[PDB]
């Protein structure tokens, strides 16, 4: 997250860190949202590589013991049938990970609330992006969970010429674009939390930023629109 502030430990308890086995250690590669005690929602592009993945819930500082972490293996990966690695602009950048065990919920580990199917946010809706991604374009990962206030940019504005044009689809949410705050590499797969009727719900899965940089004016961070995939999410969990 570029232009973020450090999150309080208990603010975003559905946030997970998706990590892959790297030599003798584990390395953070993406965020995700815990949606059931044994299911995580993330971006399909985070699991394109055939790596050994694990999920950490109750995580705050990647590099220090917090006393709250639970570590669990990924047993099954279900990417969207229509995801195409060579075409992120087509959308469908979403995957569901079934965990090897059910995690224990507490004030640090909670399920993410999903929006009702088809819900579209009004322009400039209040949302926050969270993650341990790069804190500068071509920088390094954050140690502690960052958050940035990223208001939505509705589809009509975001698909105009001066913003993303034809690259953004109506199956996506745009947020930010002020040149100062944004998602960045390593935030991919994570939540966009938006306040709706007094409750935060996860309306986006972080998908992509500009090839030119993370925080680029009029190139808002682009998210998979979760409310476009509620039937698919529920059909996958009910059979696995
Ligand atoms: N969000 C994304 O697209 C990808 C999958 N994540 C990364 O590229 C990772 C997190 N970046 C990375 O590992 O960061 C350093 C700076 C190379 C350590
Ligand atoms: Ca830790």
């Amino acid at each position: 997250v570029v232009g973020g502030t450090e999150a309080q430990r208990n603010s975003w308890p559905s946030q997970i860190s998706l990590q892959y086995r790297s030599g003798s250690s584990w390395a953070h590669t993406c965020g995700g949202t815990l949606i059931r005690q044994n299911w995580v929602m993330t971006a399909a592009h985070c699991v394109d590589r055939e790596l050994t993945f694990r999920v950490v819930v109750g995580e705050h500082n990647l590099n220090q013991n917090n006393g709250t972490e639970q570590y669990v293996g990924v047993q099954k990966i279900v990417v969207h049938p229509y995801w195409n690695t060579d075409d992120v602009a087509a959308g469908y950048d979403i995957a569901l990970l079934r965990l090897a065990q059910s995690v224990t919920l507490n004030s640090y580990v909670q399920l993410g609330v999903l929006p009702r199917a088809g819900t579209i946010l009004a322009n400039n809706s209040p949302c926050y992006i969270t993650g341990w991604g790069l804190t500068r374009t071509n920088g390094q990962l954050a140690q502690t969970l960052q958050q940035a206030y990223l208001p939505t940019v509705d589809y009509a504005i975001c698909s105009s010429s001066s913003y993303w044009g034809s690259t953004v689809k109506n199956s996506m949410v745009c947020a930010g674009g002020d040149g100062v705050r944004s998602g960045c590499q390593g935030d991919s797969g994570g939540p966009l939390h938006c306040l709706v009727n007094g409750q935060y719900a996860v309306h986006g899965v972080t998908s992509f930023v500009s090839r030119l940089g993370c925080n680029v004016t009029r190139k808002p961070t682009v998210f998979t629109r979760v409310s476009a995939y509620i039937s698919w999410i529920n059909n996958v969990i009910a059979s696995n």
